């Protein structure tokens, strides 16, 4: 049995770079190891973390942020203000190729005016800037001659988080201690491991057989842990949506009243209630639990005849097969989905089957998770999302310069690009007035209607199951692959 020192957790994704440059919201190790100026409590409420206190100047231009002295990195030196210039700019600097480039590259200056005092200058307004800042802090001291991209550095990591890094058997664990200098509060329980699981049926067995503490469980699998009293769940509400993405290279996606047919063409209502168990609701775009959802937007209501209509407009016939023709090709193509995740399997399998209803021909092809090219292939059944600003999931995941064939930081796998939304969320990144930015928002959201990328299906709760012995779990709003759930682990206990 796992001893009551040591908590095991299972997470879905890793990283093989423990180094806040490289974060990619995937994973759960980069926030044990490092904090940041700001964090977020259980209601997502903005609070002081590395740095105590903020002054912005009324044209948004201008930061000046204060921070803690009483902060030791993991290594015995303290932080300071030179840490944090010298992260922000490790960020901004292209030569570093940061994941997180397009959250800095707004800064002109950072200015260190007392050594608990920096004044951060920008080149336009960029209110997501606070959000931003959640992100970990690097050690000047240790990689001010390094090269970012490629230092033993990321996998022997340093930082001023709650716990500190021990060993690592790669794709297996990480290993961690508690941070027994962690100015924030006490780190309660003094081992910690971070188990590498991207299959919930693995997850599950292991939960059952005592291999693990916790992981979150798709809800096709929670009826083995409803009846255990050896267990809880605890259901969390994300802004983590599910959808098609359509790859826009593809002759017959790249066609707007193609992919128009193919959203009519999906009876969503019954996914979320039959699929998922009210574990999700329906989604259309990708703001619905933001401060940013327009709230009165277009949909593509469930209508089979309509996506009929859509396509002989589009120049295509039923042939004697009952399958949409043009040119003496058939209207088909392949839908690709990670088989290792049994939520987007079965969600793959509903298209084909709504697709061909409509006489619309699609393979599915299920493949493990980071074995395939997800922006080569022609459709893919992706999600995104985060409980942060809203500029965080949608700049790289839609914008034109974001297309991940040009921009290896990219995360616009699809190829898509729309004058209205690159001109919508560049204006919605850099305006102050809350207003202006919800505008801006609108604009962005029914853009993305009248030019979809995707089938958007549904928004996700989480399950987070756990040993009944453990203490101290909190919720919140969580993330894309349900990244958070683990925000509060150094209050978890048994
Ligand atoms: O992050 C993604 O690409 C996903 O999970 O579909
Ligand atoms: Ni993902």
């Amino acid at each position: 049995k796992i001893p009551k020192d040591t908590l095991i957790i299972a997470v879905e994704n890793e990283i093989a770079r423990i180094n806040p440059a490289y974060s990619e919201d995937h994973d759960a190790v980069i926030n044990l190891v490092f904090s940041g100026l700001t964090r977020f409590d259980e209601n997502m409420s903005l609070k002081p973390d590395l740095a105590k206190s903020w002054d912005i100047s009324k044209d948004g231009l201008v930061y000046d942020i204060f921070l803690r002295d009483d902060v030791l990195w993991h290594d015995g030196v303290k932080f300071s203000a030179d840490d944090v210039k010298f992260s922000i700019e490790a960020f901004k600097n292209p030569k570093n190729n940061s994941s997180i480039y397009v959250n800095f590259e707004d800064i002109k200056s950072v200015e260190i005016l007392n050594p608990s005092h920096v004044k951060i200058t920008l080149f336009k307004p960029y209110p997501a800037f606070l959000d931003a800042l959640s992100i970990g802090m690097l050690p000047k001291h240790l990689l001010e001659n390094e090269n970012l991209n490629t230092s033993s550095f990321n996998q022997n990591p340093i930082g001023t988080g709650p716990y500190k890094f021990v060993k690592w058997k790669k794709g297996e664990y990480v290993e961690f201690k508690a941070n027994e200098h962690f100015y924030l509060d006490k780190v309660k329980t003094p081992r910690l491991i971070i188990k590498h699981i991207f299959d919930p049926s693995i997850a599950s067995a292991e939960l059952k057989n005592g291999k693990i503490d916790a992981a979150l469980i798709d809800v096709s699998l929670l009826n083995i842990f409803k009846n255990d009293e050896n267990f809880g769940i605890l259901r969390e509400k994300s802004a983590d949506y599910r959808a098609l993405m359509f790859n826009l290279d593809n002759e017959f996606l790249k066609d707007l009243k193609v992919r128009q047919a193919l959203n009519y063409a999906v009876d969503k209502e019954s996914i979320v209630k039959n699929l998922l168990h009210d574990y999700a609701f329906v989604a259309n775009h990708p703001l619905e639990r933001s401060w940013a959802n327009s709230k009165n937007f277009k949909i593509y209501k469930y209508d089979p005849k309509k996506a009929e209509d859509l396509l002989v407009s589009a120049g295509f016939k039923k042939n004697k097969d009952g399958n949409f023709e043009k040119d003496g090709k058939i209207l088909e193509f392949e839908i690709w989905a990670m088989s290792n995740d049994p939520l987007r399997v079965s969600l793959a399998g509903i298209l084909q089957s709504e697709f061909r209803k409509i006489g619309v021909v699609s393979k599915v092809v299920a493949k493990p998770a980071g074995s395939f090219d997800y922006s080569k292939v022609d459709s893919f059944l992706i999600g995104w999302g985060s409980p942060l600003d809203p500029d965080f999931h949608t700049f790289r995941v839609f914008e034109s310069s974001q297309d991940s064939a040009l921009n290896d930081e990219g995360w616009n796998f699809g190829h898509y690009h729309d004058k209205k939304v690159d001109i919508a969320l560049q204006k919605a990144r850099n305006t102050s007035n809350l207003e202006e930015r919800k505008k801006y928002y609108k604009d962005f959201i029914d853009a993305l209607y009248e030019n979809p990328p995707f089938i958007f299906l549904a928004y996700l709760d989480f399950a987070l199951v756990y040993n009944k012995d453990l203490k101290g779990i909190k919720t919140r709003t969580l993330g894309h692959h349900g990244v958070g759930f683990t925000w509060n682990v150094y209050e978890w206990s048994k």
